């Protein structure tokens, strides 16, 4: 019956450049299965293709996200939220583009 | 002609307890395809799945490395290695377990 929590993730403090590859991984580390992981970018849903960002699930408990070329379209806040039986958790970090 | 260069990872600052999900991507940026990217933990090659350490080819130029249960065992120098036909790099973090 335990919760999920969540290691914190950062695409960095400084603005990214355009073309860039960046990324960050959202891993579950307590959490009873089966959970599930999704993610949301300025509070919209995203899936892997949207947007040309790549969401992979590695493990139950991994999902890596990965931007090839990083554009101006990027910049936000992208949220990691893990849910199970027992509570739900998300955290966050903010994408800059210059 | 131009040779593969590594975006810095870390898993970070502090110890990690055993148990924990830990990980890290190798994203590189500047090179051109194709790219091999692999491991070495304290010089020797890890292969997927190897002392349960996951390792997979998310695209062209990113790899990704997940230890789902960190044991003492995963203690040591996590190296990613990217080559191409013009040149080589390669960048590490140091895994400390408790």
């Amino acid at each position: 019956s335990v919760p999920p929590s969540i290691a914190p993730f950062s695409f960095g403090d400084d603005p990214v450049n355009t073309g860039e590859n960046a990324g960050v991984q959202c891993m579950v580390q307590k959490g009873d299965v089966p959970i599930t992981i999704k993610w949301t970018l300025n509070s919209r849903p995203i899936i892997n293709g949207e947007e040309g960002i790549t969401i992979l699930k590695l493990s139950p408990k991994t999902s890596v996200l990965n931007i090839a070329a990083v554009e101006q379209d990027h910049r936000g806040v992208f949220k990691c939220i893990a849910e199970n039986k027992a509570g739900s958790s998300f955290t966050t970090s903010e994408l800059k583009v210059n």
